[PDB]
């Protein structure tokens, strides 16, 4: 395969629950590994959002994502925002790419500061340290100098700050068309196949 | 009325003409002057992704969009990119606010560094050199670190930047749903009234 | 009136419960509706400094303010420190100023770096990239470095840093009189009326 | 004795006359020896805001101050704004501790940029190189970013910038029990016995 | 005696809780008073990496700590993670030194920013804006650059950054030897007998 | 093979000797090309923490460390500290990764500045401007400002700082545990497999 | 005493060697060990600008110094240059204070960016990662920006940097007055006592 | 003539008014036109360090300073501390070199701030902007971190900052072979001849 084996997807409490289910999606049918994460915050955003219905326990959430996308057994893991002992929180575990999608405010400030006040602030501090992919995918607007600064030092660092600000180049027609330019741009940054976005220009020769 | 009469609206070559045209809608219905800029770039991206026609030469634009919107004779005014007598190239003209939408990274680059090559970066160095307000609508995913510095600089400076990245919380049912949002919050921010997206929290008491 | 018709006044763990107790008398006779929010740890302040026995849920701290300041129905919000569905949450709330009195060290680094942790640092986050009026009152001593570089950081975006440091010019008479210095000091910044300290020099025409 | 035997105290012309006379009160009660150094500027302020008649002098100073405080002869020492020949003025003299209490927004300047315009920013300068204590007792709100860079650069040298900022936490009576709250702390930071303020914790074992 | 008469000794998440209580025993043998904190995380690592059974109540604790080091009554004070009314939270304490062994990246990080969201980062807080000695010993690998920006912010203001990196100079020939090394260090650090480590050097008068 | 075939492998002279000779001999056993470097100071270490018995010039080193790791004829390479002809010294060379094991303070430094005054520090100076992998590993306590911001500037540009700092959550026994740990560390850093330290978590589905 | 017991006095190729003679001969009056380093470059100043025959070897050297100032067997004690053995190499060694004097501008340089090439500027690094006093004396005029930023970074850490610049404020007579001023203020800085230079002021009690 | 025909002399108050005479003469003998000017403080020293009586007012100072040179009729002009109708108050002026001989920390900081609140502060913001010689001749011990940013600032700029560090390679025997090195290197900066300190090295060939 090309691009990771396994990811760790962190969902946070930013607008764009869908950017993090789609992307879920995706990469299941990728035959990724999937460890994931979700915040206190992120787990109302998706009840307010959307009509996933997401338990709340690592257990109980792990069988239902996993039925959701038709993942196999094993597939996604599921780890809670306390779990030290889950691979996220040691370098010492085995090589994950790491999505924060969407990525609150709080979340971008944590990783700049290196809070980990959680397994995902502590996930990503340890993805900085090991220097493993690490996306943010924010949901904001108007950025503020406080963003844009958290924003340019984790960029600075090699960090990709992907905000969640679909391209309208190739004629959306539905909400899902703009979810998926957005889920398809992080995949094409993780290195892992996807055919919802064509490679601009491709057929272009000259002229 | 609440907010400025006149809104400097330029739209460069970023994706998402969308936004830039509903605006430039809702600045017309809000009975407010418009002194409407476009660059080459831009002219191309809404040939590209939507099916407006408009006309290059500057007359023939400000008849074209004057019926489009259904503004009033002289309510839209349409300035050439080397027009230095129009009013947006001078601080001594009368106060407007300025809004670029969509903004290209290219653009921002110009307004951050003070490049002044056009009447849309001129216009924006004179809106910061006059403390008048200047919105920044990019759209563009990765942001670099460049693009990242740039937004930074200009913010610290008191611009805002507001990316086009719209929020879901509001369970949006199509894309013009999600257009209207970023619209909504680039009206917010220049103080002018909208309909589009409610004010959140406005009837919770306590809980 | 002058000034906002709406304030945020959050109360966190700094000394001086007076000052917020002081402050938000003042408001609510100025006819202002306030969003009232307040830390856990200044919840111990208060019992710790004052004879107010405030209730701990926010209905009853509502009912409770409401009686204590002789407020209208309605006029006193109460959020919880995890609220996200209040007006302060998101910046497309309806505009208030907001004021952080007293505002503890910790809830100053948490608004420089952007941690918004709970409902009062995502409130003033949200004033910060909106562009609202954002007054942050410490109360501590020695200021340290670290202390400073959050205020100066703050203070260089746009946001008022106020230490509870009252003045003496008027001749003080009581600890009433100086927590009023402090109030007053707040609501001009404010643009609200107040009474309480006099316009210096405004009667002196020469020398 | 614990802490220094020499004290340098300068008292330039911010609100808070009644700090620096407390302060000099119990230096004296200390049975230390102070050198006493006033501006023009805060002479007028202990005039506004005190019944303390201060003659201009400083033999006719010395003499007075030498009875409001009950000090021993030659225990308070006063020199004048341009006395280069005092013991302040060079670090070739005995080491003092030096305390500038109130301090101005404009001898905080001085001290930041190391401008000597007279004997206290001198003396401060002096205290500085010699890596002699130094501590700035700022009363002004708010605090503006010149304000705040200034108190930075201090800080980040080694100057204690402790705020004319009382604490509530002991439930204050009176104005002078406010005055007390800071002037303890000023002799906690220079390490001089004080019985004003309590040892916070100090019983507390457990719990 | 040399040195300080109390430690503010904390625990907190990274791995090496052998340090710490080493360090503790050490503190207990010259009979200096402890103020013991630990984190929640801290406490998790002691249960993974040592068949110390710690009580996770603050009596309990205090009781089992003191019968581990041989401990004189209420020489060792432990006080829980949100308790303000403990020595540690204010800086009108009595001085104590202040050693976080091992330190967490996340709390390395909340001391840098200032965050106080619990016991130990205020402790440090204080420590800083009092100048009284704080010890840092961090335990990570890689330091990442938010790592090492955290430790070189904090070294600047005058924290000493003491990572667990033990050297092999007196050819150590077990895992406690290893540990003691580092105890030594900090130990020397601040000022306090050890007869772990010898003086480099101290017999060698030429060569 | 996994990871790099080749790597040039520095000691210089901070205590730790044993991680150096552990790593050449784990690098050794994976069928690695070693360029192996040492300065005089680390000969000095080795002699004093070690019972190697290391001969000084060149090729009587490599026949030493050849028959000390059961390398392979020509498996294991030896360059003198002025050696310029050597593969380390230009860009031109073919790519290898380069450890300092251990890294002193001194070419740290000398790494951060660009000093090149010797093999050691010019093959650093020419993999970071090949963008080859470079890992430092020092180990010194306490880490001043000075070695703090040298390791910033070099982990700002890519260079791995992985201090001798080894972790104890696998509970080790030995002297020769904490050796592999932060080995094993460096071997994962490099892409190179080990199994002296498990990959956490890896069998943690879930909880 | 007052003052350290022991000093590590580095003489280094700047111009001044009567300064670093002056100050051993005082150290020794005064009854303090001297662990005494001195480099090529200031061998051959001191042949060139002293009438004083300095053996080269360390034992021999040592000889001659105690000689030269009526030292106490042992008191002066030499290493050489590249002693790694010696005290000053380790921070596990016994306290000093250190005094380059005087300092080149080489060693400076040295010292800000950490070098550690030779014995001298290792010493110095090590007081600043412990914390120990160190004095610079630098001899150089004009001095450069690149100098001028060596000395800042060094005095923000805490060195203290003593240009051999002589005050005149007390007529001196000769060129031995000028050495014992600038001696004088060496000793000041250390705590040390002294009699050449008196204390500015001290009966001066008013005017 | 090589060098400048008008030199600006300005006398602060810092120890040293030696070095300030005899530059003066020097000059005096190398027919330049001087402009003098000194300052209350550095009157006070010349008064305290030297026998020389200066007459106060600018016309009997300029008739006494003529006399002590031997200077021609109008070679030295002097101006005072509020001349602006002086020549060194305007960049239209005639062009001059510039020295500050002794420069007190006192105006290095307003030469950095660019406080120009004498003629000798304005002189010197004068020849920054017209890029015009400026030299700078601090006589202090310790340099604080305060003065060396203004150094450094300054000579980052173009000013030459020459400490009054004299040199002692030539084996002086008097305090003037001491002053007279220092003149000698201010002569050699300028550009103007001298023949007190021999060219280094001149008749060295090789070796
Ligand atoms: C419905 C809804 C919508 C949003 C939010 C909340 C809720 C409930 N929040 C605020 C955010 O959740 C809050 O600052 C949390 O503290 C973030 O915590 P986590 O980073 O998820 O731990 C939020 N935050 C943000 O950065 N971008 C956003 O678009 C939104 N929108
Ligand atoms: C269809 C299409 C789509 C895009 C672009 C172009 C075209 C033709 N360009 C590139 C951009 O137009 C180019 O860098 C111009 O130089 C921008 O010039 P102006 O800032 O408009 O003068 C572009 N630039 C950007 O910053 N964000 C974007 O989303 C896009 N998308
Ligand atoms: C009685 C009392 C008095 C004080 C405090 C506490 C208590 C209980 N704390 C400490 C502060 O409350 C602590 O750092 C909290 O973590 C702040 O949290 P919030 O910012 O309110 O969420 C405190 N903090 C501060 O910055 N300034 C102060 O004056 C005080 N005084
Ligand atoms: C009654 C009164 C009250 C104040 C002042 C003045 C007077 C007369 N001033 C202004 C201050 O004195 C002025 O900026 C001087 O220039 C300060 O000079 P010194 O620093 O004392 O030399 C003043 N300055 C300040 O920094 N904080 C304050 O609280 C006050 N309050
Ligand atoms: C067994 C074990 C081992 C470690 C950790 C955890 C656990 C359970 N954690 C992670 C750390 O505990 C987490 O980031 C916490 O959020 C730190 O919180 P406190 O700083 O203790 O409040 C951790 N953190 C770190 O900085 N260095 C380390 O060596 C380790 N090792
Ligand atoms: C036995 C022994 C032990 C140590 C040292 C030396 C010796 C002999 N040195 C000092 C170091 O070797 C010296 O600063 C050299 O100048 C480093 O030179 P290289 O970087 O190896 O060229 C040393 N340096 C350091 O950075 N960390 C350390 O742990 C030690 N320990
Ligand atoms: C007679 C004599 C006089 C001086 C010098 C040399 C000699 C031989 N050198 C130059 C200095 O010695 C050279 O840069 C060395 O490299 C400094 O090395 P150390 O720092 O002593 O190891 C010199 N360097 C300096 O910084 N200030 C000075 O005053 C002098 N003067
Ligand atoms: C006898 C004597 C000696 C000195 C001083 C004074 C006196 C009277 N002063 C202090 C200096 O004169 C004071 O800070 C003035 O404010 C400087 O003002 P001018 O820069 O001359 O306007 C002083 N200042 C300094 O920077 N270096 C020094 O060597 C001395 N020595």
């Amino acid at each position: 395969m090309s691009g990771p084996e396994r990811i760790t997807l962190a969902m946070t409490g930013a607008s764009g629950a869908q950017y993090g289910l789609r992307l879920l999606d995706c990469l299941v049918q990728e035959e990724r590994e999937v460890h994931f994460l979700i915040s206190k915050a992120a787990q109302l955003v998706m009840a307010t959002e959307t009509d996933v219905a997401l338990p709340a326990k690592p257990q109980a959430m792990q069988a239902f994502l996993t039925e959701y996308c038709g993942a196999a057994a094993g597939q996604i893991r599921v780890f809670g925002q306390n779990d030290w002992m889950a691979p996220p929180a040691s370098g010492s575990s085995a090589p994950n790419a790491m999505v924060i999608c969407p990525c609150s405010t709080g979340t971008l400030s944590a990783v700049a500061t290196g809070a980990c006040n959680n397994l995902i602030e502590r996930a990503a501090d340890v993805a900085l340290k090991e220097r493993r992919p690490l996306v943010l995918v924010p949901r904001e607007a108007p950025f503020s100098s406080i963003h844009l600064e958290n924003m340019l030092k984790l960029s600075n660092l090699g960090a990709v700050i992907l905000p969640a600000a679909p391209g309208f180049y190739h004629q959306p027609q539905s909400v899902e068309d703009l979810v998926d330019f957005v889920v398809a741009r992080i995949l094409n940054t993780l290195g892992i196949p996807q055919d919802m976005l064509p490679r601009w220009g491709e057929q272009h020769l000259v002229s």
